């Protein structure tokens, strides 16, 4: 009903230009657009992104990434938002992902997989309040 | 490579699920996208875009339309972007449109053809300050 997902398209989801393709595919589930913008993450917004990765091997260089270029963050909303927007976006690493999904039609590598998707409606909540403010959406 | 343009989804063309269409045919064509935001267009607002038109009778049913939903607001950069535009969204009255472009393949109506355009340089100057702040312009 009012459930929502965060999707973030990351640094090389926008320099290939998929950012059409990735909300066209959330438009055609019938899902609806109610927050939308565009930024190059802060290395502190980065870190935050990969915050559970504090302590494992190369999180600089992933933060380095995330920040690299201009993102494009959003909210859909509708039934089962999140579990369709993993659906959608398909499996986190491309080398298990499957034809027909994002990752599986346009993701190879594991670390610049294209697109994050919330999970869960725990880390959707957390993830929107983090990128958004209450006016924002 | 640094001339922009304007371009809006209507809100039709949000309702109708285009946002990521137009999106992906300004990407395709190879163009920068520079700023974003979706909103729901006040009164003011509706009545400060159509403000040359204030005195047509049709003004006010193109205020309250424009006003009554979510729009997606968008600033492309690079060379003959205001002129690409122009190239993709194709003639602002769908019956004069060609098949291939935004109105000719999703648009009938004059009022409701799904999405706005700079017509102009000068034009998207003031839309563009009109819509965005400098510090929303990545």
């Amino acid at each position: 009903s009012s459930e929502r997902t965060f999707i973030a398209v990351k640094p090389d989801g926008v320099q290939r230009g998929l950012v059409g393709e990735i909300i066209a595919r959330f438009e055609r589930k019938g899902y609806k657009l109610v927050a939308l913008k565009i930024l190059q993450p802060t290395t502190e917004q980065a870190q935050g992104h990969y915050k559970d990765l504090c302590s494992k091997p190369f999180f600089p260089a992933l933060v380095k990434y995330f920040s690299s270029g201009p993102i494009v963050c959003m909210v859909w909303e509708g039934k089962n938002v999140v579990k369709s927007g993993r659906v959608l976006l398909g499996a986190t690493n491309p080398a298990d992902s499957q034809s027909g999904t994002i990752r599986g039609d346009f993701a190879v590598d594991v670390g610049r997989n294209v697109c994050h998707g919330s999970d869960s409606v725990e880390s959707a909540e957390r993830e929107i309040a983090f990128w958004f403010k209450a006016d924002e959406i």
